């Protein structure tokens, strides 16, 4: 029938990450389900309001807050 998943978020339980995949734009992924493939972490588990704010900010104004120098490859 229909595979249209309009509601993937029943209720917010625990931690959450800012996860975006190649076919997505911006999503908050709850740390309770498993992360598949073709994804990208934009931000880790920090205040829900802050993550939503950040992603919505970027969705409105296309200026990411430093994508370089966020993890130390050393």
């Amino acid at each position: 029938g229909s595979h249209m998943s309009t509601n993937p978020f029943d209720d917010d339980n625990g931690a959450f990450f800012v996860l975006v995949n190649d076919e997505d734009q911006h999503s908050l992924w709850p740390v309770f389900a498993d992360i598949p493939a073709g994804w990208r972490v934009v931000h880790g588990e920090a205040s829900r309001a802050a993550c939503l704010d950040y992603v919505e900010k970027n969705w409105t104004d296309l200026r990411p807050k430093s994508l370089r120098d966020a993890m130390v490859e050393d």
